[PDB]
């Protein structure tokens, strides 16, 4: 049982939870990490400016940016109709961009809440080093579109950190924590203990 997602959770329909270290997406280490190559929030496209490192990747060969955001935590509680989801993303942005994203989200959220979309790009394939000595995914988040259950259930915070220092162009690693989201996607690909433990987690209604 070292696996972030257990076969028991997937078979039973229990809450699925993933969590990595905040800067797991960078550096040379054997721990799990998740990141996505694009991210749009309330229509604002985040720049792909993080040189994120896929599992097992040789960091000395890493040069161009590979990620618009890291996924630091995610919680999905399956629902009969729609799931309830919270997510924590790490982005590299300037202070002025933080304020503009917050304002844009609030504006859409107050106008018509379900129109505020968060669209994730392709997630990395080597997220967790499995028990059979090969890398595999924890959850494939590629192309997932999330939106608020309602304005009242929704919460968002964007906080600056010194985790990646201050880039030469003034950007800091910020942590975006979002709660009260759901999605119309009915399932997600997952992988449990070993690389051969692939499955599909049903999370909601499939028409």
């Amino acid at each position: 049982m070292s696996e972030m997602i257990t076969r028991q959770q997937v078979t039973s329909g229990e809450t699925i939870h993933v969590r990595t270290d905040p800067t797991a997406c960078i550096g040379s280490h054997p721990n799990c990490r998740m990141f996505i190559d694009s991210l749009t929030i309330a229509g604002e496209k985040l720049d792909k400016n993080i040189v994120a490192i896929d599992g097992g990747e040789d960091v000395t060969k890493a040069d161009s940016a590979t990620a618009a955001a890291s996924v630091i935590r995610m919680s999905i509680t399956p629902g009969s109709i729609n799931p309830t989801i919270s997510i924590t993303l790490g982005v590299l942005i300037k202070s002025n961009v933080r304020t503009k994203i917050e304002e844009k989200v609030s504006s859409i959220l107050q106008a018509s809440a379900t129109d505020m979309k968060i669209k994730l790009g392709n997630s990395n394939k080597k997220q967790e080093y499995k028990t059979d000595e090969a890398w595999g995914i924890m959850i494939d988040l590629s192309n997932l579109e999330l939106y608020p259950i309602s304005a009242k259930a929704f919460s968002i915070s964007i906080e600056p950190t010194e985790l990646m220092g201050v880039s030469k162009d003034g950007m800091r690693y910020h942590i975006i924590s979002i709660d009260g989201l759901t999605t119309s996607q009915g399932s997600l690909p997952v992988c449990c203990a070993a690389s051969t433990d692939k499955g599909v987690a049903k999370i909601g209604y499939i028409a």
